[PDB]
């Protein structure tokens, strides 16, 4: 038979992320569109199936 | 048969997130659009099936 | 039998993400389009199937 | 049988990013079109199937 | 049998990017157009099948 | 038996890249183009198949 | 059988890229046209199949 | 059998691209063509198969 | 058996491309045509198969 | 058996370019036609096949 | 002396100040001093076995954080 | 003195400072001393024996972080 | 003394400073001292054997990580 | 002094400093000071014999970051 | 003085400055001091043995960084 | 003193300074001080032995990075 | 004093700067004091032996980086 | 006084400068001192044997790099 | 002093500057100091044997690199 | 003093400057120093003998880079 003794597995990680900002100046105008300028950590993992999102953000879906 | 002794598994995982923001200045405007600018950490497992959404955040649907 | 003692595997993993921004200065100006300056991790893993979107960030989507 | 002791096996990652901006001026006017200036990092692994986008950032989508 | 002993394996990695920008000016006037000036990093591996796009930024697409 | 002890193995791997930029000035005035001005860094490894895209930056797609 | 012991492959990696811009001016004047001036790194690795892009930048693609 | 103790491999590899641009004044003005001026490097390995692309980079495809 | 101790072995390698450029003055004027001027370092191997550039830089396809 | 100690092979290899500009002035310009003026290393290696470019940069084809 | 003044803005912010100093932050940070972790074994047959007579012994995994201010640390110590 | 001004403006930020001094900052920092990680061992037999008299020993996996101010510091002493 | 002023502007900001001194920051950094990763052995028939008589030993997987501001430091120390 | 003055914008900046210091900063480094890693072995049969008498013996994975501001620092010392 | 003055522009910056020092900056870095990696080893039959007798004796994979401000540093010392 | 203007212009950007000194920089730079890699050893029978009497014998993978300020250095010293 | 000025531009930028004096860059370089790598062997059977009496014997893969700023600096020394 | 002007351009930069002076870069260089690289070995019998009696002996793949302000550097010294 | 201007140019770059003077610098260079690669043997039967008494001996593959400012620089010293 | 002028041109570049003195660059150059590399040896049978007596010897492949400012340089020395 099969041991696992002390075994480690990582699958869909994300794993240490740091950001700073310091005395940063930002400024944004927007009209009917979008602007991102955020921190973003996803991690996915689908074993079968579809249609699956995960994280949508920042969008302007305006279908017909 | 089989074994696990001390055994580690991570599927879809997120781990250490770290931000820091100190004296910064943001200035923003928006009409009918979207703006995101915060820290997301988002993490999914689908073992089958469709149309699942973890998360959605800042987004303007208007769809016909 | 197969034997696993104190062994590591990653699959699809991001790792170690570090940024600074000290004194910057920015200036947008948008209209019905898109415009992303920000910090970006993702991960996926997908065994089978299809039709499976991890992140969409930033994006203006008007199909007909 | 196979033995596995303290082997290591990465597929599909990213491992340290740095970035750094200091004292930096941007000026940006969009008019329905796409601008991306930040940092991404993208890790993917599919074992079988099709139609898997890991991430779409800054883009603008007019089909007919 | 086959014995793996403290042996390391990388398949469709990345690692290791530095970027540093001082002082710098930038001035941007896009047009129903793609401008990209940031640091992307990107890691895939497709066992089989097709169709995974693994990153898309900056684009503009307008299909009839 | 196969023996593999302390053996390294490198496959679609890239590593090591190291930008800088100081006191730079540009002026960019684009029109339904494309235009790219920034670090990118890419690595595929495919078993089989076809239609993978790792990355995709910076374009104008139009298609009739 | 085979032994490896310490023994190191690369197959489609590249490694060491250093580049640095002082005090330098740029103007760019587009029209639906492509212009390309940064730093662009790309390794791959196909064992089989056809169809595979690794990374396509700053292109203007106008099908009929 | 066969033993490989200490032996190193490169195949399709490329290391080592150091570029410097100092006081460089550079004014370019494109219509509906392609101009590129930044360092690339670019790194493939096929063992069979065919319609590879590793990349493309500064293109203007209209075809009929 | 075949002994492989300390052995080294390139094929299909690019290594040391050293470039420099001060005080340099450039004007262009391009109309539905190419211009390169920049840094480009590829290497490639193929085993078996056909169909398979490394890479393609400022090019203009009108294909009838 | 054979034994390679020590023993160094290379095969399809570029190394060793350095360039220097110093206070150069070049004026330019085109129309529908294809101008090259910058460093281009290119090492290729192919064991058998065909339909194989390495790499083709500043062109311009207008097939019929 | 510092002075800042906003006027006339639908919104507005002014701040002043004077001296200042910044302190210590800690954010998502990791330390280890003398730790062990990650230790796995398989066997069939063991057989231990230790004989001490007027002396100091130490064995097994053992993990130790000592900070003598003044006097003498030692893992095992065996004066006569 | 440092003055800041922002008239006539929809949305306005004035900020003044004097001396001003920074501070140290810690994000996803890690640090290690003394740590032992990541032993696999797999045997079918073993025997292990220690025969001490009147000395000092330290034997297995061990990590140590010591910090002594004064006097002296030792894994293992054996002073007559 | 340092002056910075916006004026008829829909978004303005006037920040101005005198001296200042920035600090230390550490974001995403890694440091190891003393540390021992990544031990794999595989063996059928080990034995080990240690007799010590008045002495000093120390063996086994080991970190250290000693700090002594006065006095001597050593890891195995036997005076008589 | 310094002055600075943005008049007449949509969006406008006005920045002014006087004397200014930067500070370190290190993101995404990596140090390493007394470290062992990668230690693979195999072997079928192995015997390990020590026989220390009266002074220091040290053996096995070791890795030590020693810093004695005053007085003497070893690894082993055996002084009669 | 410096000045700077940007006018009539729709988006427009303006920055002076007087007296400017910068500071070190690290950015994805490494070091290594006093550091052992990769070593691999395979054999059948191992024996080793050690007798010491008022001695100082270091063996095994061994690494260290030692840094004595005043005093001697020694990895083995034996003086009589 | 320094002056910069930028007038009518859709986008603009005026920056002056006076006297400035710029730092160090390292970015994605290595380097190595007493280090040892890439090790690898394949034998049938080995055999080792070491007999030592009142001396200093270091042995093995090793690696030093010392830095003694005042007083002696060594690896090893045996004074009588 | 230096003095620069755009005007009737759609992008403009006009920089002014006094004395200037730059720092050290590094980017993407190496560097290595001390160091041994790439070292592969192979034997059937190999038999080592060291006798030491009251001297001083360093073997083995070793590197070294000793900076004394003070006093002798020795691998081995052996003084009566 | 240096002047630049630049007037009546879509696109415009106007730079001014006085007093410049550059500093040392290093963009992708490579330095090696005191370096070992590069040693393969093939034997089917070796015996080695050492005897010191109160010298210096060193022996083995070495690398060095001793940098002594004041008083003498040696690899092995045997003063009596 | 010196003067540049650019007028009525759809893109113009007007640049002046004083006195300037340049710096080092140095891309893609390599160099090499006390090294030793490439090192390839093939023995069938290897015998070596050293035999020291009250004095220095420096033997195998070996790299130095040394520096010393005042005082004597020496592999090996034997100073009776 | 220098004037450079560009009139009614769609690009146009005016470029002036004073005093000017230009700096060492070094690209794509290699140095080597007490430099050692391809030695390459087959034997069947080989024996060395090294006998001491209160002397320097120095042997093998040796590569060395002295650079001593005040004092005697020496590979081997013995000074009764």
């Amino acid at each position: 038979g099969v041991l696992y003794v002390g075994s480690k597995t990582k699958e869909g990680v994300v794993h240490g992320v740091a950001t700073v900002a310091e005395k940063t100046k930002e400024q944004v105008t927007n009209v009917g569109g979008a602007v991102v300028t955020g921190v973003t950590a996803v991690a996915q993992k689908t074993v079968e199936g579809a249609g699956s999102i995960a994280a949508a953000t920042g969008f302007v879906k305006k279908d017909q």
